[PDB]
Parts: C-alpha cells; sequence; structure tokens
C-alpha cells in the first residue's frame, strides 16, 4: 500500500470545482435571446440555464458530502491509530489482544466500504447527468454550425467565429492551470463581468469570466501570474473580433456565445467526473488492501506481529493524505470564491 494510493484526486475534484461554478454562472447570466436564424437556440439556452442549476442543486453537493465522508473516515482512523498500532503488535501474544484488533479494524474497514458504496451510487448518479449534459451540448453544437452556415454569406465569418472560441479555450486552460498550482493558502476569487457591443442600432452581450482577484494577479508564484496577465491580454484580444463578426453578423455572435459557453462548462464537468471515477478505482485498491490484511490475519499469516504493523502504519500514511487533501478540498471550495 503506497502512500500515494489515492493520488491527487480529492484535492483536484477541490481545485476544478470554483471554475465549474464560473462558467456555471456565465451561462445563468448571459440573457436570454431569441435568434431568427437559429428558432432552436432559445430551447438549447433553456436547457443549458436548466442543466447548471441541476449540478448547482442536485449533483456537486455530493461530492461536497462525499468530501465531509472521507475527512471524518480519517479524523476517525487517526484517533484510534495509537490504541490499534499497539493492539496489533500483541496479536500474537495472547488470542483476547487478536480478537480485539480484528473486532475495531473491521469496524474502520465497513466504514471505508461504506465510503466505496456512496461513491458509486453517486458515480452512477452522475453520469446520468452527464449523459443528458454531453448530449445536450453536441445538439447545441451541431444546429449552431449549421445556423453559422446559413448565415456566413459569401469565409469571413467561420474564421472569426473559430477565433473567438480558440482564444476562449486558452483562456478556460490559463485559468486551469492557475487553479492547479500549489497554493500554500488557498484564497481567491473569481469574478463574472458583462461587456456591451454596438452595431447598426442594436446591441450585443457579453457575458464571461473577467477580473480576477488581486492574490491571483498578484501571485508570488510567477507561473500564476504570468498566466493571469496572459488571460488579460486574450480578453482585450476578443473585442476586435466581436465588434467585427457582430457588425457582420450580429446573430452569428449572439449564437457563438451561447454555444461557446454551454461546451465550456460541459467540458469540465466531464473533467470532474472522470476524476471522480480515478478517485473510485483507487478507493477500491486501498479497500481490497484492508480487507486482505484482514484476511490475512485471521489466516494467521502474520506470525510476525511487526510486519502487521508496518502494514497498519501505511494505511496511517493514506489517512494522512487523506485528511490533508480532504482539508484542501473544502478551502478551495470555501474561499476561492466566486460572483
Amino acid at each position: 500500500i503506497a502512500p500515494n494510493t489515492l493520488s491527487n484526486s480529492i484535492r483536484m475534484l477541490g481545485s476544478q470545482s470554483p471554475l465549474i461554478q464560473a462558467y456555471g454562472l456565465v451561462i445563468l447570466q448571459q440573457p436570454d435571446i431569441k435568434v431568427n436564424a437559429m428558432s432552436s437556440l432559445t430551447n438549447h439556452q433553456k436547457f443549458a440555464k436548466a442543466n447548471v442549476r441541476e449540478w448547482i442543486d442536485e449533483y456537486n453537493p455530493k461530492l461536497i458530502d462525499l468530501n465531509q465522508e472521507m475527512m471524518r473516515y480519517s479524523i476517525r482512523f487517526n484517533s484510534y491509530y495509537s490504541k490499534l498500532y499497539e493492539l496489533a503488535g500483541n496479536i500474537n501474544e495472547d488470542e483476547q489482544s487478536k480478537a480485539d484488533f480484528t473486532n475495531a479494524y473491521g469496524k474502520l474497514q465497513l466504514q471505508v466500504q461504506s465510503i466505496q458504496e456512496n461513491m458509486e451510487q453517486d458515480l452512477l448518479e452522475l453520469n446520468r447527468f452527464k449523459t443528458v449534459l454531453d448530449k445536450d451540448s453536441n445538439n447545441l453544437s451541431i444546429k449552431a454550425d449549421e445556423a453559422i452556415k446559413t448565415l456566413q454569406g459569401s469565409g469571413d465569418i467561420v474564421k472569426l467565429r473559430e477565433d473567438i472560441k480558440r482564444i476562449q479555450g486558452e483562456i478556460q486552460a490559463e485559468l486551469t492551470t492557475i487553479l492547479n498550482r500549489p497554493q500554500e493558502i488557498i484564497k481567491g476569487s473569481i469574478n463574472i463581468g458583462k461587456q456591451v457591443f454596438t452595431i447598426t442600432t442594436k446591441t450585443i452581450d457579453f457575458v464571461s469570466i473577467g477580473t480576477l482577484s488581486n492574490e491571483i494577479v498578484n501571485a508570488a508564484d510567477s507561473q500564476t501570474r504570468e498566466a493571469a496577465l496572459r488571460i488579460q491580454q486574450k480578453q482585450k484580444e476578443l473585442l476586435p473580433l466581436i465588434q467585427k463578426l457582430s457588425q457582420t453578423e450580429a446573430e452569428a455572435t449572439q449564437i457563438t456565445f451561447v454555444e461557446d459557453q454551454v461546451s465550456s462548462f460541459t467540458e469540465l464537468i466531464d473533467r470532474q467526473i472522470t476524476t471522480l471515477e480515478t478517485l473510485l478505482t483507487d478507493w477500491k485498491v486501498l479497500n481490497n488492501n484492508m480487507i486482505q490484511i484482514q484476511k490475512n490475519v485471521e489466516e494467521g499469516t502474520y506470525t510476525d506481529s511487526s510486519l502487521l504493523q508496518k502494514h497498519f502504519n501505511q494505511i496511517k500514511k493514506v489517512s494522512d493524505e487523506m485528511n490533508k487533501q480532504t482539508n484542501q478540498f473544502e478551502d478551495y471550495v470555501t474561499n476561492v470564491e466566486v460572483h
């Protein structure tokens, strides 16, 4: 049993969370729109908003609950460690101690079992949502492409559209890189902004991730700061591209935003669900390993109790790291705020 059994999935589920909350609020806040060139657009947008709220109301808090469960397990385990380490060393010294260790260790394995089963249920329910969302986004992307091709007159609008999407993707990735870096103290803020463009008339709304907090923009960590500066620049690059597209065909802009916003959020949801699957795959390895220790104690394999103490310590190292990462998770979803 490696101290690294559970990799970095617990932490990453936390650090992924503020970006998902931001890209979600962008969808909620982009205004309800009708476009004659794509009459399905209104309904696709309806679905997108309802999906985001489903994630807020129903799904995201499963992840929060899981995390609390793994934290409380690690607290419990750590609280019993010294006495159970001592029992482990005495399993052959007296048949009653062997009883007492197998009883308590067994309860802790049951608790680990119980978290595994909650995880498994969570993931079944989360993949039902992922199925709907992934389909919704792809339907919308397909009808967007089709409406745009009807707008495009006599290569202009496609090129602009692509460049706007390219830059939005580069922003998304830089933001991810920021949230992936080691923060000693986990703190900051992502604000969502609204911009308006004027054509002839009429006005065009553009909601997006706007300003990042002082903690990020002036981070001591040069990779974080530099990534924050690049975001600032790319945000400004969007602005002539959007005016050009909008003045050429305004509905192409309004379609472009909705489809790009939903696709971002969808990508981030997918990645977070994948991260949970990896956590489950690894948690199963831990639990199995724990069950084998159990079986070998009962079958009498530990004729040398110090080898059981060595294995019990290995599990302590995993407990400690679980406590570390669940606390990080909690910090990310508490202290990196989104408005």
